[PDB]
């Protein structure tokens, strides 16, 4: 049975408890009568703390009673950090007095405006900047440095401070969300904190835009420094909540259509009717880039249909590029009619890629995955062209293909051509950020690939582990006498686990039910080694098929549960930047052969209105909610107070 | 006597003793009392069989309290005085010992650990990758210059924990690389009597390094909370198979020099069993490169999820195994009179033609194991007779097994793994940072070479009591001004507005 | 270190703050006594807004007090 003693802590006398009880219960008579002991020493310091760690001024701030605070400041009680205690409770009547005059409850690296910005109260920061309180700039104790930077970034990222200062709130919200996103990764461990601050900066940048009540105002916001320059800068800073704002999407859709209007039949027939006439529109744009017909190609939806039709007819005459209607098997290609039709599409992709890589300066270019896919596609196309040039010279024997060598240039050219047009047919998947139905699903595709690419780091070393086991167990069994056909691609499954390469290949194909279990026998009577080979092959089949695959579907399941809160936002951001890719000036798909002082004035006026509206929508909403009925209670008490005292 | 009043009496006094306010006002070191009390409540979660939610919640609140005391440090000097208290990091080692994973996934503890761990690592992926592989290409240079001169010349690199982690990682993967190399046709023909290769003579001063390393960490752990780590079991089976491989190659090296062809050898010949045990050894040695995944930020929590959902795969492999033995009891009983082996140069079910599958119980178990992968090709159920009823019942109770295995138990397995992973992502990063913490603690002492193994307290107790007094005072403040507040915050203002007006009225008379 | 200035926004005088404090705290005596400056010009418009964007009628609606609303509508 523990007979323990209280830890050492300072204890209050009983003669100050009669003072503090009147402080907490809230007198003005008896508190002042106890405060008549200023000249007459009643052997006590009136600011000496209780066991709760409070001076009486902290209670009078804690109970919102302005007149006890006024009394104690009139009789010169020691404040210390009473200003920060008042600011943390966001009592305005205390702070308006305390501005007008060892232990801390706060980190000493806090200036009075920083925790004011942390509390996100408008008028407290508004009266502190009237006193001119400066915040430091975020350029020994790795604790105090980190929490100091975190405090001043969280203070600088409040909506009220960006409202009252920082002349363009859009730029400060954008750059500050960028810097917090950078420090999420650089500072390795407060990534929830920095991530949440960057997210609140993004929500603030959205909610400023949400307050526009005129489309003229919205145009003055987005077209500000050709056009849509602030929207281009918003795409640049990954402000995806800002650009999935609805009215921005109405302005973008009104830009995008330009008389598209219906129902599915009329829309389908008009889209395919435009798509059957894309070379007509492109060549009449080239012979006359004027207001005759080329206004169609200037419209973004119609040039999207034209690029889509040109890309899928490139795919159609790649589908056509292997039929038996069109060459026999000889060394020396002398390319087809179809290859001569292919070449002024591939060269158009070469020119298009060189242009968009030149005007992006390889930065945030290669950072797009589709530029990597274009790069490998066009590299394989150039290698195909070069290898067909090499095979066109020096080879005219017309010897039969079955008698050719391995690594002959024609065969490698045809293989690289197939590896090229699998990619060229595959990146028709990137037009799915235009349909309303197929968009978010391919966003989910592109995001759960980022966890499939973690299971393909676990699974590959599981693979190499079992390959190290199996080839070590079977490499003495090299049965190849006879054997016109070898390997594991054979009609009869030959010696599978002989080399490490065929071993890796075998264990890859065993997860599809294609390695048919007599690979584990050898022509011997070595039933122990055969049994251990079957046992450690079954172990691999278990770990692959019923463990790692099911962990893969569980990880993809909850990783998709994480995303549907921000699904439509990311989809509208993607279809936005796809739409921004069709507003300039690159019309043909494959047929490639003062003035600011007024605008700055109007922009400052619209920002003044938007900030005023947002301050209104913050005060009348977030202050309300419940404090809404509590303020009515305070009114019903105070009004009756003045009814009573004024009656006398 | 009253097993009710005894149980609720103990539960009440543990719940009373596990409050934060009582540990604040008493119990001179609150860290030790929170730690030992969380340990005792975790024990009584299992020993007392039924109030495991209650005892578990009390232990969790003790862990949160031990975290929130540490969260109040506002100086890195204070944090150092907390963690380095009784070589160094002794309280942190004791916290790892008591499974205080919320305590050690505190952020500022992780900053102090990372500042210990790097010692000038600083960038971006290209520079970090090239510098890591540049260090990793030079590990025997660094190790042998540590051995010839363990001083401030160059061995300060190996004293740094990140660089010795890179050196151990590079040595372990070059052990794996010259195990990958240990089967190529470039390097012996098939004879009884190995006389081991150049590669085996290179293997042996890695395996002996693992032997010495395992003996050291098993000796200084006293086999308790040693074998309780799963990786020590994996090291134990790995090194046991290696020693069996060495011993069997010694046995085969003597008494055998016939050079007779391998196809004419016996079954259970010592060379063949040695090579099989060597393969079963290096599957494990290549496989426990998976345990370096508590160092990457991306691969960490995923392999934590691996290691935790294995604990339910290991329940379906108790249900599924008796389903297996049930259908084996059915099928071998139905087919053991059909023992067709006349002719049959090749037998069994590993054969090119699927022979008599369900004859013995062993081949039956083997058949029903392989049938869940689509590898038992359905003509195993015929026999050379016209017994179409028994053939049909064999196919019927084989299809019943295929249904129960493939579309029932596998889907129950994915449903159980699904919600069992839904239970864990509230405490995912905490467990990952705890794991990478104890991996980092494994590289702070003193074992530098990876394979090349050939009063003074009264001041500190005074400062520790002062820091505890400040931390307890700060925590009592952060409890009073927060949890008492929240709504009672506006209610206390209402009480003020009523009572102050009361004294305004009565004092007016 | 950013030495910044508050954005341009209209600021309230101190002689109307003594009026608005009685409006928010909820008098009928002193609010009407401040509203005795209808004929006698006390150099202020009584409907001039605070930094919160409110006229005093909006506070009296915001604090549910019908008689201050009746008073302000009675004094136009
Ligand atoms: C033969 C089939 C099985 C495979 C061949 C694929 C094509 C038939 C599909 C692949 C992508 C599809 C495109 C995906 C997206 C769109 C966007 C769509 O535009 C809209 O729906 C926008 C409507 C809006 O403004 O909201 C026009 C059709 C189009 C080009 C689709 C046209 C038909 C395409 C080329
Ligand atoms: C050939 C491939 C398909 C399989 C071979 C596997 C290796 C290439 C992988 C397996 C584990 C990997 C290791 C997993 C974890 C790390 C931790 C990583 O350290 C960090 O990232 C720490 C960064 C930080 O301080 O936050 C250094 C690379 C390393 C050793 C990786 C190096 C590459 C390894 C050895
Ligand atoms: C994660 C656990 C991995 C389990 C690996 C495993 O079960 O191997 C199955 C082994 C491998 O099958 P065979 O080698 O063909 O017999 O099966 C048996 O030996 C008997 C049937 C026993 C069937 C269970
Ligand atoms: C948990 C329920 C288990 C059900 C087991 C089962 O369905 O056995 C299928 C049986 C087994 O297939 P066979 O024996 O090859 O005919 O199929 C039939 O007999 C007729 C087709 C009927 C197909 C349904």
């Amino acid at each position: 049975i523990p007979l323990r003693i209280v830890r050492a802590e300072s204890e209050l006398s009983t003669q100050e408890k009669s003072y503090l009880s009147a402080v907490e219960k809230g007198d003005y008579a008896s508190v002042k009568l106890a405060l008549e002991e200023a000249e007459i020493y009643f052997k006590i310091n009136i600011n000496c703390i209780d066991p709760l760690g409070r001076t009486a001024l902290l209670i009078a701030i804690e109970n919102e009673n302005l007149e006890i605070i006024e009394l104690l400041l009139s009789f010169n009680v020691y404040v210390g950090d009473a200003l920060l205690h008042a600011i943390r409770k966001e009592v305005v009547g205390a702070v308006e007095l305390l501005l007008n005059h060892q232990f801390s409850d706060f980190t000493p690296d806090i200036t009075p405006i920083i925790l004011a910005a942390h509390t996100n109260n408008y008028e407290i920061i508004k009266m502190l900047v009237q006193k001119g309180v400066s915040v430091p700039q975020p350029h020994v104790d790795s604790l105090r440095h980190s929490r100091s930077r975190l405090n001043i970034y969280k203070a600088l990222a409040s909506p009220s401070l960006i409202a009252l200062s920082s002349e363009d709130p859009f730029l400060t919200a954008f750059q500050l969300s960028w810097e917090l996103q950078e420090l999420s990764k650089v500072e390795n461990e407060f990534k929830a904190e920095y991530e949440e601050l960057s997210h609140q900066c993004k929500h603030f940048a959205k909610d400023l835009l949400d307050q526009t009540r005129s489309s003229r105002e919205l145009e003055l916001i987005l077209n500000f420094r050709n056009e849509l320059a602030r929207l281009k800068l918003a795409i640049k800073y990954r402000q995806k909540e800002f650009v999935a704002q609805p009215n921005c999407q109405q302005l973008l859709a009104s830009r995008w259509y330009d008389e598209f209007p219906r129902h599915w039949a009329g829309k389908l027939i008009t889209c395919v009717f435009i798509g059957l006439m894309f070379p007509l529109l492109s060549l009449c744009y080239l012979v006359a880039p004027k207001s005759r017909y080329g206004l169609f190609i200037r419209k973004p939806f119609i040039k999207f249909i034209c690029h889509t039709a040109s890309y899928l007819t490139f795919l159609f005459l790649l589908l056509l590029a292997s039929q038996h209607i069109v060459n026999p098997d000889r060394q020396g290609p002398k390319p087809t009619t179809v290859e001569w039709m292919i070449l002024p599409w591939v060269l158009g992709f070469i020119w298009t890629e060189i242009k968009q890589m030149w005007d992006g300066g390889f930065q945030d270019y290669i950072h797009d995955w589709w530029n990597l896919m274009d790069f490998v596609m066009n590299s394989l196309y150039l290698a195909t062209i070069s290898l067909k040039i090499v095979a066109y010279v020096k080879y005219s024997g017309c010897k039969p293909r079955d008698t050719w060598e391995m690594w002959h240039p024609t065969l490698v050219a045809e293989a690289v051509f197939a590896i090229a047009n699998i990619f060229s047919s595959l990146r028709l998947i990137s037009l799915f950020t235009a349909n309303s139905h197929l968009g978010p699903l391919q966003i989910s595709l592109g995001r759960m690939l980022l966890d499939i690419l973690k299971f393909l780091f676990i699974y590959c070393l599981v693979l190499l582990a079992f390959a190290n086991g199996l080839n070590q167990l079977y490499f003495y069994y090299e049965n190849s006498e006879g054997m016109t056909c070898k390997g594991i691609r054979c009609e009869r499954q030959n010696n599978a686990f002989s080399t490490l390469f065929e071993t890796l290949q075998s264990l890859f194909w065993s997860i599809f039910g294609l390695i048919s279990l007599y690979v584990t026998n050898v022509k011997a009577d070595h039933k122990f080694t055969e049994f251990v080979g079957a046992t450690m092959f079954g172990t691999y089949n278990v770990i692959s098929l019923v463990v790692l695959l099911n962990m893969l579907i569980a990880m993809m399941n909850n990783s998709y549960q994480h995303i549907a809160d921000h699904a439509d936002i990311e989809w509208k951001f993607a279809r936005t930047k796809l739409w921004m890719s069709y507003f300039e000036t690159l019309p043909p798909p494959f047929n490639i052969i003062a003035e600011n002082v007024r605008l700055n004035h109007q922009y400052q006026e619209v920002l003044r209105n938007l900030v005023k509206r947002y301050v209104a929508a913050m005060i009348r909403d977030a202050k309300t909610e419940t404090e809404e009925n509590f303020k009515e209670l305070k009114q019903d008490i105070s009004s009756f107070r003045y009814e009573v005292i004024g009656m006398m």
